């Protein structure tokens, strides 16, 4: 619970589409000597956005590792009228920004402790049986040159018992290249899904967020870029179920891309859980250091 006299607006992080983190000081000495913290808030408030936001807020709460944003707790603003969400803010950003700056200096040993760090907190959220559902390098965050963290959990769902997929019919936009086939085609999120997402995160950090490499302009090439609309989405998930890829990112290692291509399987089955990744990973990364 944080006092919104005491929080005061910085900039902006990144905007929604239906939500919008802010910097903002904490500062209820009001000497301007305060803690720099992340301020989630609703974009277009609505009794369905709310009851969401709330569920996003106890998913975060609920969540207590090295590889997840620390939750800090909710600031119930404009008198107890509003509600806003309080995690950690992290100077260093995104993955996605961070990789597209410093690309020089990150050698594949160093993508690839990033990517295992990815799966253990996706291992922690198997967990507790939430599915992400947005797994991309936007939605990652570097705590510092050796350390990063999952950012973002907007569209995060708890799985009912015993059940392994969670079907969500949501209109409006879907990141659809980062998209399993059974979510493109029968909008089923699973584990299995999250893993399929995963290797497209896997391939974001070797193709090194070079803009002409990246999934939707690959995916477009492949379907044709004069394609609009719903064209886009038949032509993808025709692609995918008959085993079109994404290419392997120049200079990346075929152990690397194998792993890519596996969490790419069409039978959500035989996709590789978040374990066996971050014990392939960790062991490629000891092989080569150690
Ligand atoms: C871009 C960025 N920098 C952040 C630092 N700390 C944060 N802590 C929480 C978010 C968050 C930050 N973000 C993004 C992450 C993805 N969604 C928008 C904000």
């Amino acid at each position: 619970q944080f006092e919104e006299r005491h929080l005061k607006f910085l900039q902006q992080l990144g905007k929604g589409n239906f939500g919008s983190v802010e910097m903002c000081r904490y500062d209820p000495l009001q000497d301007n000597t305060g803690e720099v913290v992340a301020v989630k808030k609703l974009q277009h408030s609505t009794e369905e956005h709310l009851r969401d936001f709330e569920r996003e807020i106890e998913i975060l709460k609920s969540l207590q590792h090295d590889n997840i944003v620390k939750y800090k707790g909710v600031c119930y603003s404009a008198g107890r009228r509003n509600l806003k969400l309080i995690m950690e803010y992290l100077p260093y950003g995104s993955l996605r920004d961070y990789l597209q700056k410093h690309k020089e200096r990150i050698d594949h040993i160093k993508l690839l402790q990033y990517t295992s760090q990815i799966c253990k907190g996706m291992e922690y959220l198997g967990t507790k049986r939430y599915i992400h559902r947005d797994l991309a390098t936007r939605n990652i965050l570097v705590e510092n040159e050796n350390r990063v963290k999952i950012g973002d959990f907007g569209l995060t769902k708890v799985l009912p018992q015993d059940k392994e997929y969670y079907k969500v019919k949501e209109p409006g936009e879907s990141p659809i290249f980062w998209y399993a086939p059974e979510s493109l085609t029968e909008s089923k999120f699973s584990v299995a899904s999250d893993v399929w997402s995963f290797g497209v995160v896997l391939y974001e950090l070797f193709t090194y967020i070079e803009k002409s490499k990246s999934p939707p302009a690959e995916f477009m090439r492949m379907i044709g870029n004069d394609k609009q609309g719903q064209m886009i989405v038949f032509h993808l998930i025709e692609l995918l179920k008959n085993n079109g890829r994404l290419p392997r990112p120049d200079g990346c290692p075929d152990e690397i891309y194998m792993i890519m291509t596996e969490c790419w399987n069409n039978n959500v089955n035989q996709r590789p859980s978040f374990r066996d990744l971050a014990l392939r990973v960790d062991q490629i990364r000891d092989n080569m250091a150690g």
